[PDB]
């Protein structure tokens, strides 16, 4: 009778629930998963740390609506990779955590294993379920669960535990025949009662200055022409999250994102689409939604989500393209929004737009170029070539390109997320590049990309077509701040330095660019290449404030 | 009333506990204490990733016997933070990572604060104590209940939260000054019963082939001269672990280093001190200890230690120092060990030594060194300068270096630890740096350097005496692993880069070795410089084997 | 300006969401918060301990399908409600535990506060969500969140910390009023897809040998005629579960409750209706299942039970009240299920049925009872009087009665459910007899009985209309044991006590029952009174098997 192993039926396993790649650091006990699943013919990505490794897989997840698979050994490296599995939970990114660990007698009896930690345990508050695969004949059904877990209900994180053990374990090739299966409707649709519609459907109606919040759940969703018909029918004024930005087009004439104060504190009816009234929303009250409450429809797949900062109107629980699906159909044949409501609006867009289009053709020195006329390079070619992702992270790196970067495709806007994370960058490109097949643009700030700088390398290993632009400014928000005792550099300030170098350090493509008219020409020629590259983008080490736009969250000493 | 802050009582708390050094990250709630911090006259590290910052902090606390200090900011960089805070926790090194946190209310309520997690929740498994400061009336309790938890009993990690409310909080100063205060006698002696000594001091007088085992616990003990007098005096050959490397030199005649499998396996009586019957020395079982239970002797200061894997015959409870100085009075004028056994171990050992003399003196192809003749130079280098700090990471970089570079000094030796991690490396340099004021050199596997290799700019930009050796082999154990696919590189492959070109586009100073002459005079310079330099070391891609020493660890498909 | 204070505000945010009764026991911080609730003219039930306040929330969950309320004092207090919250967690019951918590910064430095604990942290594992309310201003939003957490997605626990200096904070009365709410549709339906209830459809239509297996998450659901229509129209045979008993009437025709071992070793197609294929169905293999995969069609909420066990051939997502109503449809007009098939279960059930008939009608000398004759009783009484609720517990008084005693009626048996706990007796009667205003008879085993018995007292307190039932076999299982040692009792034994003045202690009815017709009297005139009583059943020490039904499942010496 012929024989298979652990190795063998995992891999069978993960293949069965359309998984083709890996992202991850190999070492013991795991190093023989990663060889043997490169063998088969599937993809393996090797970084430079776990964690970057982790965040592509969290990336990977959003961006093809099956979880990204990170593969780590056990506790230090399972620790790092752990750290992207919270990240993707928080974001309701799909994905799953493989780690190796060690042996359960002597883990158990906390006697000191190799890379001793009960993983499990350890992973629990940083994802939706934490398993364990004990045994060979489970592999399967284990397997099956996290992607479950992971695609279905509010997307996000699983961890997964692969003891040293399970790995050698053998069963006969016909009994794992035997086992092996592909769950049946993983991520199944989730239907709102009819009257739940009926309500929201009514406040819309009723509703004089209406607004659509689109978030990044929605962009998950994958129904883009639903979304689209929605806003464009009722003719209401709709407003992105920093990656539902391209959901719609930014430059859609019902864009209201560049009114987006005015439009929040005037509203009085707003329709939450895959969006939490969290932080990033002011907890829907204070000055930024007139100190009101509004009246809220909200579409959310989470039931318990309703009512979690302000009270619903219309909560409508369900997957979005159900639930949008259906309120379009309620509002089918009713009255556009309101023309004094949407060209008030629309007036203020272009009024605000013209301002920062004078602010993108100002004049600056050499090396001391702005974040206006800088990112404008970035934004003329977003328009022109929007077939492309655009990884971006920092503070005013951040807040600039969101405001000035006008994406016209969907999921391509890849960013810090909800818990405004530094370190996403590199891995982001990385499987991006790996999901899309197509060039990647990042624009990173300096201190931000430190976070996951190493990873260049991991970008030139397997030649992806991602340019990385550096907004060197010197520091974390400005690069300039003096030296708070003699001979002692402030904190914030960072080494000025020479990125281009790095890049072209592992084979990579170096720019340096101290004018828009050189960060053009960089970009232009980069993309064109398909290759690694990175532009050394030199900014006025003053042109940056306080943590971007969240500079009134900061804390500071009045003593 | 002149009134003060929290984060004024909080840095006069910190100094008030003979804290002047932070490593760290700035951002929001904490940009302002670490301003601060500086504006005081205190030295705050920035770094490139918070998880460096806390490597850093864990090694402070190892060679200076006092906590070290890592700042975060709230979620993800206390996530970053409490990896390494879990490192030092299970290395046994006093740290205390402080970060700040969100808004109570709205954490509590999980609405979806800016970077919200219950952050003293999460940290609980990976330190011995996980507090929260609410008050300002209660940080110098806080930070005195901080430093005792991370300095007494078994040394280890603390977690302090520290709400963003806090810092703005108010008081007078001379309540304050009132609350102030130094705590006494933060790691106390704790002495052994004179029976616990006289069951240990009866073993060892009458074994016939003792050896004594030198753990790290041990070296941080800072009572050097006094464990050598125990040797001495007894006439014991010793072995040191890892990191006890130099507590005595490693050249003394007494150390059976160089015929460790021999003397484990043969000793009747084996004294441990601080050092853990851990993985590291297979559990106590085995063929490395002959396949018996050897009568053990074991000095450690926590008592539940004792009988972790095998029975302890002679368990001595308390400090080393406290200990070692009864043991020693105890054994007073005993004869000294069996000079049979003593000779044996020795004529082994200069065998072995020259035996590995012979392959350090071997020649290779420019650009093809092997680890022995590459390392053979960094042992005469350390054998000529032994006050130097020396980091070590890798499998092959790590264990070669272990076995070929002499250690003369005690806390110099700065290695991956009881986890085996990679990314100790970069953090582990700027603290040895920052603490010790003299020269440092890393040992870096190519790999290793990857997992913490952007803080080559925080290296820079501190100005810091530190050389890394990059033993660049180009990949993980071996550099040459064939592609398993046509057009597919192998997962254990890395771009043998240009780390010199890396290292000086932050401004430091980088060197190619393709000889081990052209080693010796990169090295001599790079030390002598007192400035920031990358050797990248050109290594044999075949050179290395599987995980280096413990490659019989992993787990290998044979179906 | 008129204030109001946290207690008021509660008490309001308690009431707006329908809450009109808790369970508890009163003590610091908490006991004037019991006081206002009664004075405002909300039932407050005192118990002896809060494990049974507990066990009393979490049925009246499940039986009015609005979470159960328990009130309890910190740590200590806390903890055995919490025991309770745990098991309606995974009974799938609505419930809220609101605890009293001690003072925050005290707590988080652990100085040794009163009752000192972090309950909102080791809640966790035992609910869906541990919530603090911190501040007056969030206890709408608060108790909304927590009311929405029980009751939504799949029904469960919810701990809500209350710090003892929330009630005390102060707010005028038009701020409370304003934030003051009431939840929108907190229990929305979630409509599967038409493709799920297809892909259900193909697999019934297409069975050779069908069954359902109704769990008592339909019994939850309260879709009682739906799931009979379903049953009925289909022709197809059944099995209730447990506390699925009467969702159908136990005495239908269609029941294959009677046959049930052959009935799931021959059937093709299985469909689970809120119904686990946890330990209670075996998992969905080995022998039970004829060694075997079925067909499995499943209707439950939440989506990622799907394939917990078995592969699951028609996964069909949603609540079990929208999927039947669809299925229903999708099968109109299609053929009843095989008449050969259901012939064959018929006649088994009536050869079963007639074979019990004859142990019920058994004779045995006075004071030995068995479990047949004695539970016979029950059952005609039960049969005459189905309006009343049975709680049930024990091994064989709980595997017996399940067997014996039809249910005519839905939500009316409650027992040890999903954990099999022992302990749940007394609290059920309680919450049975305080909800629905009817009779209650409770079948205990008299080791069952002792986990709640103390309650007895609160029972008679409040002049409830409950009558326990105590099977008094003098022992664990059986009465008999021999003393292992001269003068040692048997750890199985129990005091063959005069459970009848235990309870006429505290002012309620004793009743020894030596016979049937003993037991009948006792029973009709308890039952009839209207008042507390307790009939102590003796049943003959050897009666009794060990562990009942799933003595398979003990662990037992072979060497
Ligand atoms: C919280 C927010 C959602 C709040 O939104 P706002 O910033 O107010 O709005 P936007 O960014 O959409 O737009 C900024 C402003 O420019 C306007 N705007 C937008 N687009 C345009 C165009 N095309 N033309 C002209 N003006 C425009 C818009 O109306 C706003 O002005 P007004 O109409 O005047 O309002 C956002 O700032 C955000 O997503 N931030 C993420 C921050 C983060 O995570 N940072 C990393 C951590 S920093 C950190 O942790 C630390 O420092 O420490
Ligand atoms: C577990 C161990 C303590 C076991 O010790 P050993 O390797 O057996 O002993 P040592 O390293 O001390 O010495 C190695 C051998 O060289 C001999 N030796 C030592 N010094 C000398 C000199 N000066 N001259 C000649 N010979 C010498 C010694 O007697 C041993 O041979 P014999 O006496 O003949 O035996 C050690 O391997 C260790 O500390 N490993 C750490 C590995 C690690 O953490 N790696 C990173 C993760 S790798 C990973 O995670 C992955 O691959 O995946
Ligand atoms: C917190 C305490 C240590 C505080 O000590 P005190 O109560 O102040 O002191 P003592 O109890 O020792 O003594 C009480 C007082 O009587 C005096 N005293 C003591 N002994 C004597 C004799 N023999 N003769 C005369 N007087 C005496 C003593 O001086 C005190 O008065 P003065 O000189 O005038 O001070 C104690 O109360 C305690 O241990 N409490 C435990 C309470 C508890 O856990 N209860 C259950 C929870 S109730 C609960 O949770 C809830 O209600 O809810
Ligand atoms: N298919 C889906 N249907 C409905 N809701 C979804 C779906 N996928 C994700 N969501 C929800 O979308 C939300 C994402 O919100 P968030 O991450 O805050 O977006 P943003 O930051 O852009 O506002 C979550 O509440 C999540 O439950
Ligand atoms: N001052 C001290 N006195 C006694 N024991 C100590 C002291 N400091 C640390 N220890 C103990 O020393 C041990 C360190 O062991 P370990 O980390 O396994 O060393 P190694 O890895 O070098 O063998 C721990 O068990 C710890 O409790
Ligand atoms: N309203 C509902 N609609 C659909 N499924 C439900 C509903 N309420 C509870 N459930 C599900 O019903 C199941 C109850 O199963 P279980 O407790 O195993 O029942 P039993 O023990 O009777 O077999 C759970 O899986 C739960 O998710
Ligand atoms: C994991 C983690 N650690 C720290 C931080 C705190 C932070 C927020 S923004 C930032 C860097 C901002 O400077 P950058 O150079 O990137 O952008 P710019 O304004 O253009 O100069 C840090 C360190 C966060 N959010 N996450
Ligand atoms: C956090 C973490 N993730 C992975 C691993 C697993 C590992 C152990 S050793 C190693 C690299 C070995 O290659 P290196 O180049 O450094 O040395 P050399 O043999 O001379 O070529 C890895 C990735 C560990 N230990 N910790
Ligand atoms: C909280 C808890 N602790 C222990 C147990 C274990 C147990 C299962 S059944 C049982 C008692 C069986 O005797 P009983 O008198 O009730 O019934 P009978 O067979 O007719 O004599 C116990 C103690 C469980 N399930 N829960
Ligand atoms: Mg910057
Ligand atoms: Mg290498
Ligand atoms: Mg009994």
């Amino acid at each position: 009778v012929e024989l298979t192993d652990g190795f063998h039926v995992l891999i069978d396993a993960l293949k069965m629930n359309d998984i083709d790649t890996m992202y991850g650091v190999v070492g013991i006990p795991i190093t023989n998963l990663a060889r043997m699943w490169q063998d088969d013919g599937q993809r393996f990505y090797s970084f430079r740390h776990e964690q970057h490794a982790g965040y592509a897989a969290s990336i990977a997840g959003y961006i093809e609506g099956k979880p990204g698979v990170c593969l780590t050994v056990s506790a230090p490296g399972f620790l790092n990779g752990v750290t992207s599995l919270a990240h993707a939970t928080t974001n309701c990114f799909p994905m799953i955590l493989l780690s190796g660990s060690s042996e359960r007698e002597i883990v158990d009896l906390q006697q000191g294993d190799y890379e001793e930690m009960d993983q499990m345990n350890v992973a629990r508050p940083h994802c939706k379920a934490s398993f364990r695969i004990n045994s060979i004949k489970d592999i399967p059904i284990g397997i099956a669960r996290a992607v479950r877990t992971a695609v279905s209900g509010r997307p996000g994180g699983v961890y997964v535990d692969l003891p040293a053990k399970l790995f050698g374990q053998t069963i006969s090739v016909e009994e794992a025949n035997k086992l092996l299966f592909k769950p049946i409707d993983p991520a199944p649709a989730q239907i709102p009662a009819e009257d739940a519609i009926a309500r929201a459907a009514d406040l819309i109606k009723n509703a004089k200055r209406p607004v659509i919040m689109l978030g990044k759940g929605a962009a998950y969703a994958q129904c883009d022409d639903e979304i689209r018909a929605l806003v464009e029918e009722t003719g209401i004024p709709f407003l992105p999250m920093g990656m539902a930005k391209g959901l719609l087009p930014d430059n859609h004439p019902q864009s209201a994102a560049a009114t987006r104060a005015f439009a929040l504190a005037q509203c009085d009816v707003c329709v939450l689409i895959g969006a939490r009234l969290n932080w990033l929303m002011q907890h829907g009250k204070g000055k930024t939604w007139g100190d009101e409450l509004k009246k809220y429809v909200q579409i959310d797949i989470q039931a318990n989500e309703m009512d979690s900062n302000q009270p619903i109107a219309a909560p409508v629980v369900g997957d979005i393209k159900s639930a949008v699906s259906l309120l379009r159909k309620a509002l089918k044949g009713a009255p556009k929004a309101d023309a004094e409501w949407t060209g008030a609006l629309k007036a203020k867009v272009d009024g605000n737009k013209a301002k920062l289009a004078g602010k993108m053709t100002a004049e600056t020195p050499s090396g001391m170029m702005n974040y206006s006329n800088s990112l404008g390079v970035v934004r003329d070619f977003m328009l022109a070539n929007p077939d492309i992702s655009l990884v971006n992270e920092g503070a005013n790196a951040l807040d600039n390109t969101r405001m000035i970067v006008d994406m016209l495709k969907p999921r391509k806007r890849l960013d810090s997320g909800t818990w405004g994370v530094m370190g996403i960058g590199m891995g982001y490109c990385v499987a991006a590049a790996a999901v899309t097949g197509k060039p990647v643009i990042a624009v990173e700030g300096d201190s931000a990309f430190g976070f996951s700088g190493m990873e260049l390398e991991t970008i030139c290993r397997y030649n992806l077509p991602v340019t990385v632009i550096i907004m060197n400014n010197g520091g974390i928000y400005k690069g300039n701040e003096a030296d708070p005792q003699p001979g002692v550099i402030s904190c914030t300030r960072l080494t000025r330095g020479r990125y281009d170098m790095m890049m072209e350090a592992f084979g990579g493509k170096g720019y340096v660019a101290n004018t828009p008219a050189e960060l053009k020409a960089a970009l232009e020629e980069a993309v064109a290449s398909g290759k690694p590259c990175l532009i050394n983008a030199m900014i006025d080490p003053d042109a940056g404030v306080e943590s971007g736009r969240i500079k009134s969250l900061n804390v500071v000493s009045k003593v």
